RNA sequence: GAUUAAUAGGGACAGUUGGGGGCAUUAGUAUUUAAUAGUCAGAGGUGAAAUUCUUGGAUUUAUUAAGGACUAACUAAUGCGAAA
């Protein structure tokens, strides 16, 4: 290997509305600021599809609702 | 002084029924393309392949947008229309 791809990388947790556990469900990778490039700009679009994964008591019957945040 | 009133036909009327028609509306993914992000070396296609596309970054991934079509699944020895 020589300079690992992800080198410029920062991790985000991703938290949840209202209704759902405010627990994070997952993470984000989104590259470093440039000077230009302002890091946590580059993520103001984004668009997160799980299921009830996200609300800790009820989740496990329901796999199948889709939830897009 | 006017025959009945055809399980003849025309008309009226009443609750329906239909994927019948004409206008407007309106959705939905999908193909194609574009934009904005990602990532990389292969995608396609075939019996194998080659023409093609690809580092000017394809195929691939996410989010939008444009543009013409098309109405899946439910969908059937079911329906409507004179047939198309
Ligand atoms: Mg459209
Ligand atoms: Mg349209
Ligand atoms: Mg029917």
């Amino acid at each position: 290997r020589t300079i690992d791809p992800l080198s410029r990388k920062e991790w985000y947790d991703f938290r949840a509305p209202i209704p759902f556990s405010s627990k994070s469900f997952g993470k984000t990778l989104v590259t470093k600021s440039s000077g230009n490039r302002i890091a946590s700009e580059e993520i103001k679009g984004r668009v997160v599809e799980s299921t009830l994964a996200d609300l800790k008591d009820n989740s496990n019957d329901k796999a199948w609702r889709k939830v897009k945040l």
